[PDB]
Formats: C-alpha cells, structure tokens, sequence
C-alpha cells in the first residue's frame, strides 16, 4: 500500500531496512531553468547511483525521499536511478517554503493546494504514474506566516483525504515543530503519521521529548554527530527508539554520505551498549508504523 | 547592437515602433515543473502568436519582453514565436523577488548573482546563443529587502560591464521605484538607463515627476484607465513626454491586450489633443535612446 518509483506498490510489512529522509538530489527550480549551465545531471546521476548502491550494500531495502517542490523533485531522474540500483524508492509531493509562496499561490485557497497533493497521491507525479507515498512541508527560522500555515492546512486535508503520513522539515532552535505538530493535530491529523524533522540540531532533549510524548515520530535526520549522537543515545537511553527516526539526508535547501549512519552513527551507538533491537526499531518497524 | 530572439542583432536607431514590456507567457517555475498538469504551453502558444500578430498590424517593429527568473523565461517558446510572426524580440535577463531569494543564493556573493546576468548578456540565454539585452528586476509592498538589495545591486554590475538598460517593477503605491533608481544611480548607473515601471497605478504625479526629473523613464506600464489615460495625459499636457514609456503587459507575476494601447489609449490620447510627434516620442524615441 506504499507506492513505489517505477515498480508496483509494496505493503508496508515489507519495506524492510528504510532510510527515511534522503535526497537523490536537489535544488532549486528557478534556478537550474534559467541557468542551467551551473548544473551537471550526469554528475549528479552518477553521485545519486553510487550512494543509492552503497546503501543497498549496508542492508537498505527501501529509500524515502522527499524532495518536493522548492527543492527540485524529478520524477524521471527518480526513475532513472531506480532502474540502475534496483532499490525501492518512496516519493512524495508537497512544498517547502520559509517565507512566502511561488507568485501562482496568489488569491488561491487551501483546498486548491491541497488539490496539488492529491493529484499527486491519487493520479501520478508529472505526467507519470508514479505516485506519492507522503506529503513534505517546511517552516524555519521566520516561523509560521501564513502561507507556511496554509500548506500545514493542506498537507492535513492530504492526509485526511489519502492517509499518507507528513514529514516535515523545521528549525530546531525555535518552536516551529511543535508548531507544526499542533496545527496538524488540531487539523485531525493522527499524531503517529507525522515526522517533525531536523531535531538532531539541538540538544534541547525536553524539548524533542514533548514532541514524541505528543504522539509523533522525531527526527534525528542531521547525521553530518556527537551532541547528536549523544542526544540520540540518550533518547536511546531514556526509552524513546519507538519515536526515533535517523537519516543524513543534509537539508535538500542547500544547494557527509548516506552510509555515514553505517559508518559512524550506528557503529557508535553498537560500542556505547546500544543492541541489535535498537537499531531494527529505529529502521524497521518505525518506518513500518509511520506508512501503515 | 540590440540582441534579438532567433535573429541577428540590429542597430538602436532601427528598432522603430516598440512595445517595451510585454510579456508572451509568464508562470512560476517551480509550480509548472511540479504540477505541469495545470499548464497547456500549446494554448500558451497560440495565444502569443495571435498578439504578436495583432501587435504587427498595429505597426509594432519590436517587442521587449521582460520575462526573467521568478516569471518562467523560456528562450525556445520565444524562438518559436519569432519563427511564426518574425517580430523583432529583444529578451532580458534579471530576478523578479519581493521578499527573498531561492534556496540556491544562500551565502552568495552579489558579485555570483552579476556573472549569471554578464552570462545570459555576453554568451547566451539557457544554453542558446540568444543573448539579454537589458537587466529586469523588481521590489514591491514588502520594499527594499536584504535580497531585493542584492539584485539590484547585481543590476548595476551587469549595466556597468555590458551597457545594457535597466527594467525594474516597482509598486507604485510605495517608494520603491524611488529607492530602485537611488539604489542604481549611486552605484554608477546612467539615470537615462533605468526604466521605473508600474507607476501608471498611482495619480501621485508628483512622485512620478520625481522619478522622470531625476532622468530615469517612468513606465506608464499597466494600461489594462481613464486615470492612467489622465494621468498619462496630464504628464504629456505638462511636457513629460521624452520621460514616458507606456505598455499594458499586466504583471508576469500573475499567474485586456497587447494592442488595448491602440483600442483604447492611444485613441483617447488623440482625441484630448495629443499629436503625433507625441506617439512617436513615447513609442519610437524613447526606446532608441533606452537602447542607445
Ligand atoms: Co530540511
Ligand atoms: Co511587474
Ligand atoms: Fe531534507
Ligand atoms: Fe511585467
């Protein structure tokens, strides 16, 4: 019942060791049309392939990328690399904004983003029919304006509409995943079918715990990593692995590996007494819950 | 020495009867990229040849289309409409933002935003050898931003190493187009090369006066009227004609006719008196001297 990039759709019992937040590549739309002479899509390809590889060699069966718009998402690169690597691929729909929305939002209603969202759940990505498994949004340092609320709004009627969960992307430093978290479930969001992203940057442990106490996933998803892996482990620690979701990803807005948790994070956590139930928590049966 | 769209250059002197700012489509890239299913670009293609057209048997020799990055500039739909009217098409480069700039000139120089626009002016348009004749950038209701600085001042260096014009959009019901030509004039730029457009919505004829006295073109630009046909009026009946550009174009940003200037305006003109000599200022002597 998830859908897949270019293969049929998998139940969600069986999407196996999942890397829930990872770019294959991004950037920004306006940019790479209007000079696309910055940009190589053959580096990029090759860069995407290989990481996609390397995982699938640590035991990744399945990859969660949400690239969506404002950071360049391309259905068929998407499908490209699946073709090369084999590798399950979970894409979304959504928008990340800061500030304010594209000029074309202008006098347009929620219901009319939302709309965009469903097209993309119900009937397939750009042309394709490949669909989306979830809904990406975004707030960050300014905070919640009002266009960040109305895609928070819209991303809600998605969720209600289709039940794909919601990862979002926020700053750690202020209120605005909590924030979000709020708005969604005041919204009839189930609690459990949201990620509040981007919470390894802080060491503010009470304040990620206030967020899965409230019933959502957090996010862990900096990784490139002490503080943070201290702070993981000791939300390891203190009992929170059923919430915990890790990833590297690095923000999609910027424009490290995505085995450096193989590397360096689960490594780390193995020698500081962290078991093998641990990490399948953490890469199994989170991501199982979070789609089911 | 005027690049033109699917031609060779031509001579400032022989660019005749222009319309300098109309816009043949405009969207926001990002959404079309995403949500292509929202867009027919052969509607938006039929539609531009008809005015184009319509354009020609009114006697207009030359288009400037002001579309850059944030309208959705296309340089092959351009193309492609010089191949079906053969108009003269006079393309731009530039940032359209009111607030802040994409993800992707995070911790850029002013300097990096100037070789985009010396790129698209020098070597060419999205990988064509067509090449910008003029700089288009913009401020609005939230004014002169830490970014809508960078853009403008990014302006200034492409005007200082190319010699091309200057277009900007500007509310008219701020200090904008105020701010735009002090912001460009102290840092090298030619009064005489700064079009200050939008300023047709506002009877403030004082502040429109201002701009003009200061040596810059005021854009009499959004005629689809009466109080811009007064207000027009008034500034040629008080002897600003040398100053003034008129167009209809309506903002790229929204996502009426090209030819409602001889429907409406230059009828109406005509008729309180407005002599030839005048139509051949506004539409003929302005743009040479803009290009000069
Ligand atoms: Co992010
Ligand atoms: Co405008
Ligand atoms: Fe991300
Ligand atoms: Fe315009």
């Amino acid at each position: 019942r998830i859908p897949l990039v270019g293969k049929d759709s998998i139940e969600s019992k069986d999407i196996g060791f999942t890397l829930i937040h990872e770019h294959l590549r991004g950037f920004s739309e306006a940019v790479r049309q209007q000079w696309p002479h910055l940009y190589n899509e053959d580096e990029e390809f090759r860069n995407a392939v290989n990481e996609v590889k390397r995982a699938m060699q640590f035991g990744v069966k399945t990859i969660v990328d949400p690239t969506v718009m404002g950071c360049g998402r391309d259905i068929r690169f998407m499908e490209k690399v699946v073709k090369a690597t084999g590798i399950n691929l979970v894409a979304g729909t959504g928008i990340i904004i800061f500030i304010d929305l594209p000029f074309y939002f202008l006098n347009r209603s929620i219901d009319e983003i939302a709309d965009l969202f469903i097209h993309d759940i119900k009937e397939g990505i750009q042309g394709t029919l490949n669909k989306a498994g979830f809904v990406k949004i975004a707030a960050d340092e300014p905070g919640i304006t009002k266009d960040v609320e109305k895609v928070i709004k819209a991303a809600a009627i998605a969720n209600k509409e289709t039940k794909v969960p919601i990862i979002t992307h926020s700053n750690a430093h202020n209120n605005t995943g909590l924030e979000q978290q709020r708005i969604l479930t005041e919204e009839g969001v189930d609690p459990g079918k949201i990620l509040i992203g981007h919470l390894g940057d802080t060491d503010n442990i009470d304040y990620i715990k206030k967020i899965a106490d409230k019933g959502s996933f957090i996010g862990l998803d900096r990784y490139g990593v002490d503080k943070r892996n201290e702070t993981t482990l000791r939300l390891i620690k203190d009992g929170y692995s059923d919430k915990i979701m890790i990833s590297h990803d690095y923000c999609c807005t910027i424009d490290w590996s995505i085995t450096l948790i193989f590397e360096d994070t689960i490594p780390f956590l193995k020698r500081n007494g962290v078991n093998e139930e641990v990490i399948a928590t953490i890469f199994k049966e989170n991501p199982k819950k979070f789609f089911s």
